[PDB]
């Protein structure tokens, strides 16, 4: 597997947890219960902490990194889509990040906001909770209703579910 | 290698299909004669079946994936570039999918067309053959001519080849 | 490790180089010293050679490619950032390439030149010396501070350094 440990930090992982084989986990990183690392990802936790909440997922080639005073978490509940990239910032309680999603340092999402496919949030943008966030630079167009955020929570949670079904059904060939 | 039965589902790949060594194929997938998936790039069938047709071939970093309902499927002689995401959509013959463009679920790409690098196609979008779509949310700018569809193939035969190439003469070292 | 030789042309990496074991290095590359690739990237060098100067970054999942008659060469000590998409194009000394970026084939950026996450460069454009380069297509908004610079210049010479960190205090778990 790919989980590193760098200098003195080590990954903490709950063993609840589905990392895929190709997924990097290095230094200070924390994935919570339920959680879930898909293949191509990595979480490199060399700067900041990088913490990533129960019932959360990481698509495949997401990137999540950080600098120095800009740590990285993600709230419990939150999809980050496949090849988003997250950098020191805050996501929080049941979003939903699209792909190829782009935040950067300081960006602050509230809970339950959904961030379009391909958008850029740029360094330090915050966005209230409920949010439809697209564009590049992105920006709120509106609310969410209760079906959106039913809709993303749906998703959030049938990975946290899907990773069950790998951790034991998943086998090479 | 990263090729993974998940439950009952294993991947079918023809004998002439060059699959790098970190290439991720999982569950329903279909991988058709003189197809070739590279470096770091995730076919995730474990929704609907994703099938690449022949001499098709899914470049660095792409991701592949469905949710229910909304089955993959990659016509012949179609380029998928380098960090392309094709979620749940259909991709007609002879096109090309530029660099990290992301098309999403339900939307569909008529024979010979042309996705621009970076373009967003969101979902349920439908476009004519030959055309060229740019933009995010992309849109038909205009009709490719004989010349365009021609490179654009020529490119496509030419990974078809490469895939041989890559075969017999890439050596670990 | 993913170091391949392809026919008779293999990579020629400077001891002091880190080479993430995921990082792809194929056929005709050149990494010369201090320079570092990371988890997930991928450079192939299958049709015309790719260099990597001295103290410059290929980050992770970035993909370094060519086409025929469109060597890319970057120059010493430049940023090429997580997801990155270099092709064929030619990166002057000390710039910074940003989270996402496309460049294609026979782009021209000068030195000092800061392009930003998720711009899209398309071929054949050339920028001046320290430019600040956004949007896609990406165009010149401009003229970079002696800080913009600087700041761009310590963050690659950080990356020179976390490459020694990274060669001695990894270790697997
Ligand atoms: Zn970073
Ligand atoms: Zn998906
Ligand atoms: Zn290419």
């Amino acid at each position: 597997m790919t989980i590193y440990k760098l200098g003195e930090n080590a990954p903490s992982i709950h063993e609840s947890v589905f990392v895929a084989d190709s997924a990097t986990i290095v230094g200070k990183v924390v994935l919570e219960e339920n959680a879930s690392v898909w293949f191509g990802a990595t979480i490199r936790g060399d700067n900041e902490p990088i913490t990533v909440g129960a019932g959360s997922n990481v698509q495949e080639g997401a990137v999540l990194h950080t600098d120095p005073g800009c740590p990285l978490t993600i709230a419990p509940n939150v999809t980050v889509g496949h090849q988003a990239m997250l950098h020191g910032c805050t996501i929080g309680e049941g979003s939903l990040i699209g792909i190829q999603a782009v935040i950067l340092n300081r960006a602050v999402i509230g809970r339950n906001c959904l961030v379009g496919a391909g958008a850029v949030i740029t360094e330090g943008k915050a966005f209230p909770d409920n949010s439809l966030i697209l564009g590049a630079p992105a920006k709120v167009v509106r609310t969410l209703s209760d079906e959106d955020i039913a809709r993303m929570h749906m998703n959030t949670k049938s990975y946290a579910m899907r990773r069950a079904y790998f951790k034991e059904q998943l086998v090479r060939i």
